[PDB]
């Protein structure tokens, strides 16, 4: 359901556009945005909005979808440059928070179905025909990451830090793992 209330945000980061696999091939990019008081992850499904998300100006986003604790900006959304008098600076506390990664022991206790973003060091990688199993690790634990589609077979080595966008935390058979989904993305940090 289209969210009405426009958000006036500073764009803190974006990915480059990337190709994803639908249940057909389309292009999107990920973005992180902030007000003076909070941060949001944004799935930008309309790549023609790339320039508005370059982060040189403050923007106003309306007609977006909101679910999974994030915003979806698509072809039905409207994105505009904020007027002269609507400029603000976002506090360092919020920029820092937007970049926080949960510890893996904490993730192991998190509710099934939650979306996860973060930076995790790669321990081990198993490349199969269709799917890749990335074993990520920190001082507190390890977890399997299951990548299919654009998250299958990303070049990386042991020691590399992996930046994950939009993964699904899944508990099945007494074990928790991150599963890539349609809009997920991995890059080396």
């Amino acid at each position: 359901v289209l969210q009405k209330r426009p958000v006036i945000v500073k764009v803190l980061s974006t990915t480059k556009p990337f190709e994803y696999e639908t249940p057909e091939k389309k292009i999107m990019f990920h973005a992180t945005v902030a007000t003076q008081t909070q941060f949001f992850h944004v799935k930008v499904l309309n790549t023609s909005l790339k320039e508005k998300f370059n982060g040189k100006k403050i923007i106003i986003i309306s007609d977006y979808l909101e679910y999974d604790s994030l915003l979806e900006v698509n072809e039905e959304s409207t994105v505009s440059e904020a007027g002269p008098n609507q400029t603000f600076e976002v506090p360092n506390k919020i920029i820092n928070r937007a970049k926080e990664t949960l510890k893996i022991d904490i993730l192991h206790k998190q509710a099934s179905g939650n979306i996860v973003y973060g930076v995790f060091m790669l321990h081990k990688k198993t490349v199969n025909q269709k799917t890749t199993i990335y074993e990520i690790q920190d001082d507190r634990g390890k977890m399997d990451v299951v990548g299919t589609g654009q998250c299958h077979n990303i070049p990386c080595e042991e020691g590399d830090k992996l930046q994950l966008f939009c993964f699904r935390l899944r508990k099945k058979n007494q074990m928790s793992k991150l599963i890539s989904e349609m809009h997920s993305f991995i890059q080396i940090k």
